């Protein structure tokens, strides 16, 4: 069978990242195998930050790109 | 007025939070609110499946506590 779980967002941060690149619904579920396979009933932090992304800063920007071609 | 993401999982991840946690359907659209700030996602899917979290007996079941829990 099947679960429809969703997530009515268009007030939801949700439009942002679809609005950008509208392919999150696949992500829903694997954002949760990641909060998933950590999950074990007993999780701990208090306080987690080493690296940020790397081990310094990277990370690569464009510009401002929104998600659509329009009509021309 | 109100956009519908509806990722329909029971297979996906999603239910894996739900499960513990059904607190996700808003949750989906904060991990955007981070991801679309950031805007800087990332491809990384699963490959193979498994059909067998452990080895022992799981026959139908219907729930009883938390989401798909036993006892503890």
């Amino acid at each position: 069978m099947k679960q429809r779980i969703t997530v009515t967002v268009d007030s939801d941060s949700y439009q942002l990242l679809k609005a950008y690149d509208v392919n999150i619904s696949g992500l829903v579920s694997t954002t949760m195998q990641n909060e998933a396979r950590r999950l074990r009933a007993e999780r701990w932090k208090v306080e987690n930050q080493e690296g940020m992304v790397e081990v310094a800063r990277f990370i690569e920007m464009n510009g401002s790109f929104a998600d659509e071609n329009k009509d021309w």
